[PDB]
DNA sequence: GATACTAGATAG
């Protein structure tokens, strides 16, 4: 019921990931509704994936370790400030000290809001000051009711009343997305699988090289696996010998697209050059198999891109049986959705159901429009935004 | 003790 001043803060810094995106989608939102904003970020630690979204032109970077003013100057000059990461636990001394005093130096008329993005305890455990920074919230959310950050790290700060965690999704505008992207049902390759994600086990990687050496390839389809860096978990498929070919974003176009070819592997990604790549692939596949206790109503940005790019979205079945729809608390697999629920113990249905999809294209085009309209109404921005801005205000 | 989950060093 009035216009606000805004201040997104990234303590553990600008990642390029999910967090990011949820920020620069954060911020449109506010914008777009009458609201000034401003993006901040710690750069302290750097990170690989730092321009896969397009932030330099507005985002203000700001060293905690050396810079406390400006950075204290910066997170009062607003009504509303909302944390979504912290120091990372590795930052140094002065970084973690610094970050520390300026949640002690917060103004009074300032409501401090913290989105807790992380799933697993392990990586929770990897924060610095997320303790403090919960403490010092007035409001807070988290992903799922039942995820680690609820019934573990809850637990063992409030063993005098512990503060209510609301739940909340990671929204994005799939309006913009579609109407800059998606194509005409001729535009579109039928035989390039699309997998997008990250090197972390729950990210269903495995899978999808399970999936086309057995089926795909088998078939005369191609693969490509977009977002795939050599981070740690990465020696694993260094062990178990599973055939690639990596490259680097930089010679993309050397990427071979013919059939008969190992899972063609890109570093990692700019997302908007992805999207157009995925708006003319057949399939996009996204295989998170988190576990029930994190998945409340949370799809990820990945999840909601292939819907929104035009592709025949692929998702895991589990994820989709535990999620449930925004609109009435349904399992996202009771909807005719058009999206095609990956089982692991039944690929052949699953590459059955690409084959139908692959030949007749009015079936196809039929599909999408229902997938896109199922993710329009479950996680789009319009929505979902507008129901943690009523959260923070009331 | 089995098992998920979590880019860096360094030279060009
Ligand atoms: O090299 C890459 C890799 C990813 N992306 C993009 O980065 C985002 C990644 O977000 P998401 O698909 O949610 O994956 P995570 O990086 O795992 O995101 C984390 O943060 C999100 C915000 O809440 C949560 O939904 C996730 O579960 C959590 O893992 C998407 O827009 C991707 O298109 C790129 O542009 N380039």
């Amino acid at each position: 019921m009035g216009s606000m001043r805004i201040c997104i803060f990234m303590a553990r810094g600008l990642e390029g990931c999910g967090v990011t995106k949820f920020s620069l989608e954060q911020r449109d939102w506010f914008i777009k509704n009458g609201h000034e904003v401003t993006l901040v970020y710690a750069k302290d630690k750097s990170f690989t994936r730092t321009s896969s979204h397009d932030h330099k032109s507005f985002s203000i970077p700001v060293i905690l370790a050396k810079e406390y003013d400006k950075a204290l100057k910066l997170v009062n000059d607003c009504d509303i400030l909302i944390i979504n990461s912290v120091p990372a636990t590795s930052v140094q001394e002065a970084t973690i000290n610094n970050y520390k005093k300026l949640l002690d130096n917060i103004k009074p008329s300032i409501r401090v809001v913290v989105y807790q993005h992380d799933h697993s305890v392990l990586s929770l455990r990897r924060n610095l000051g997320l303790e403090e920074t919960v403490r010092r919230a007035d409001v807070i959310f988290s992903h799922s009711d039942n995820g680690d950050f609820n019934k573990v790290l809850m637990k063992e700060w409030y063993p005098e009343e512990a503060p209510t965690v609301y739940n909340f999704q990671p929204p994005m505008d799939i309006v913009k997305v579609r109407s800059t992207y998606w194509k005409d049902v001729s535009e579109i390759n039928m035989n390039i699988n699309r997998w997008i994600g990250r090197t972390t086990t729950w990210k269903g990687f495995y899978q999808m090289f399970d999936f086309h050496e057995k089926f795909l390839k088998p078939a005369g389809k191609s693969t490509v696996m977009e977002g795939l860096e050599r981070s740690p978990a990465f020696i694993a498929i260094k062990e178990k010998g599973i055939p690639y070919e990596y490259y680097g974003n930089r010679e993309i176009d050397k990427m071979n697209l013919a059939p008969n070819q190992p899972a063609q592997i890109l570093d990692c990604y700019i997302n908007s050059e992805m999207l157009e790549r995925m708006s003319k692939s057949g399939f996009g596949y996204q295989l998170s198999k988190l576990n029930q206790k994190y998945l409340q109503r949370s799809l990820e940005y990945t999840h909601l891109e292939l819907g929104a790019c035009g592709t025949i979205p692929v998702f895991w079945k589990s994820t989709g049986e535990n999620l449930k729809f925004r609109v009435d608390n349904t399992p996202l697999t009771s909807h005719d959705s058009g999206i095609i629920w990956f089982d692991e113990n039944d690929m052949e249905s699953t590459f059955e159901r690409i084959k139908e999809l692959s030949s007749d294209r009015a079936l196809y085009d039929r599909e999408r429009e229902k997938a896109y309209e199922f993710l329009y109404q479950h996680q789009d921005s319009s929505f979902c935004f507008k129901e943690q801005f009523d959260i923070i205000t009331k």
